RNA sequence: GGAGGGCCCGGAACCC
RNA sequence: GGAGGGCCCGAAAGGAACCCA
């Protein structure tokens, strides 16, 4: 089973994207050109492993990768529309409230969404997996949970989105009372 | 030998008396040497005989897919009883056993919140109506939308997502023409879950 | 008219 | 204090977590 890299890895440089070709003999070929930079790990049993760190720009340009071939999903990429939604008035009676980020109209589904405040990553947030919309693109929601007081006292939060179809592959939207 | 898969009932089926929940045991990868398959069902150890098996199905991949459906009782499923499906085929060393049941744990009542379109989205001709459903447990749930008491079909719902507090949440998005939003239509998000009163609740949403 | 381009029949869908 | 009750402690019993006025 040949697996693709993590969207973030392919998105942010700090990380390193890699493909995985999960008496074992490996032979990798990027668009044919056999390469020798792969690396494997320990082992398992019975019937594996081995990873080829790909280059951000290569994977992005849909280069082929085999050892079973694999590459970036095909189709015209579509840029995400990012919308922030404040908590429901009904949620204002709870100790914590939900700050919502809607990300829709993107393709491929490989994306990374984060929340921050004061240039610092927020901790308590969860993002749904991408969901196929009726128009061929995907959408997801990311929920930030914060103490009710951090919201009412004016703190400003930002939803950050990274995706290949975005200018500079990144965008963000803020949210505050 | 062939493969086996046990499917739980539809969340909405276990929650409404007007519906009949059921468990499904599907067997694929069945050979022709012996396309004969036997099913044995057990409810918490005890074997039951009310299962309905459907005749084998010729699959494009030159194989057979055989299905057995077992009717379960609403309260049984919701109370945690386990359902075991034992398959038997000579083209298989030992009989395959699959067991399924509702997830263990204290059920939690989902909190339902409707969110209007973002001001920025109002520049579009199409807008999103959002329904946030959080804090529920187990993850089995059903979500629907209506407008003025009538069925709305243009919505997509995310799968449940495990939250940091041990509970699940999800979002449901209904897409409507901006004009219908601005004209005062009253939209409503309906949720069905065991931990809800009467297993049902709904929140309205309309232009203020 | 171009030049690009998986989830309704190479195309629709999807930067000038 | 009363009653229930998978995704950190505990090897596990079980508990933290999670309706009762
Ligand atoms: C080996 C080979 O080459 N032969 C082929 C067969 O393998 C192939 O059959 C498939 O085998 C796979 C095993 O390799 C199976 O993988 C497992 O898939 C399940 C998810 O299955 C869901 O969803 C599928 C699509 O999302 C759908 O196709 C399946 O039929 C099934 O749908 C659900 O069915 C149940 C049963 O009816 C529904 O139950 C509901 O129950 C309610 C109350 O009980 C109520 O009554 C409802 O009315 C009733 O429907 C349920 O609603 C359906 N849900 C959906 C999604 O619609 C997955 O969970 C498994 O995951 C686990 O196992 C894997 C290992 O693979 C692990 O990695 C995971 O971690 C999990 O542990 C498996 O992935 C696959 O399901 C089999 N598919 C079928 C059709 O049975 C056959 C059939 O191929 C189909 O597709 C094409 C090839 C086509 O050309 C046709 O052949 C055919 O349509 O083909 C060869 O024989
Ligand atoms: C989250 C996760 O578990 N995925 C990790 C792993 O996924 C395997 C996955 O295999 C998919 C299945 O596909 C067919 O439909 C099946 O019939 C099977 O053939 C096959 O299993 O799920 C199975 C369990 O069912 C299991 O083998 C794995 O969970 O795939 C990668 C490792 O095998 C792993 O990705 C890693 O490597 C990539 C590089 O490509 C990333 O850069 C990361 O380093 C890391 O995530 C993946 O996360
Ligand atoms: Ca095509
Ligand atoms: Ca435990």
């Amino acid at each position: 089973f040949l697996f693709p890299p993590k969207p973030k890895d392919t998105l942010m440089i700090s990380r390193t994207p890699e493909v995985t070709c999960v008496e074992v003999k490996f032979n990798w070929y990027v668009d044919g050109v056999e390469v020798h930079n792969a690396k494997t790990k320990p082992r398992e049993e019975q019937y594996v492993v081995s990873v080829l760190t790909v280059l951000h720009q290569d994977w992005l340009n849909g280069k082929e990768y085999k050892c079973k071939t694999i590459s970036k999903a095909k189709g015209q990429p579509r840029e995400p529309q990012v919308y922030t939604l404040p908590p429901s008035r009904d949620e204002l009676t709870k100790n914590q409230v939900s700050l919502t980020c809607l990300v829709k109209g993107f393709y491929p589904s490989d994306i990374a969404v984060e929340w921050e405040s004061n240039g610092q990553p927020e901790n308590n947030y969860k993002t749904t997996p991408p969901v196929l919309d009726s128009d061929g693109s995907f959408f997801l929601y990311s929920k930030l949970t914060v103490d009710k007081s951090r919201w009412q006292q004016g703190n400003v939060f930002s939803c950050s989105v990274m995706h290949e179809a975005l200018h500079n592959h990144y965008t963000q939207k803020s949210l505050s009372l």
